[PDB]
C-alpha cells in the first residue's frame, strides 16, 4: 500500500507529472529507492536469518 | 545497492532523462516500488516475527 501510494503508481503519476518535470520522481522516486533502500538490506539480512531449516513450527 | 542502482539515484537520472519525458521513472520507479512493495508487505511481517523479547541470544 505504501509503494503503491508512495508514487500513487506511475499510471497516474506520469500523468500528473506529464505537465511538469520529472523531478516528481526526484521526489517519490528517490524516495522511493531509500524506502526500499532500507528494506533492501534489511530484508536480504530477513532472508538469510529465516534460512529455510529453522522454524520450529 | 539495487535501490541505488535501480534507480542509479535521482541525482543522475534526472540529468539523463532530462533530456527525456519521465517515463524513466515509469520505467525505474515503477519497479522501484515493486520492489519494495515485496519489502513493504514482508519487511512489515518480518518486524512483526522478530518482535523485541523473542531472541534466544
Amino acid at each position: 500500500s505504501e509503494a503503491l501510494k508512495i508514487l500513487n503508481n506511475i499510471r497516474t503519476l506520469r500523468a500528473q507529472a506529464r505537465e511538469s518535470t520529472l523531478e516528481t520522481l526526484e521526489e517519490m522516486l528517490e524516495k522511493l529507492e531509500v524506502v526500499v533502500n532500507e528494506r533492501r538490506e534489511e530484508e536480504s539480512a530477513a532472508a538469510a536469518e529465516v534460512e529455510e531449516r529453522t522454524r520450529k513450527l
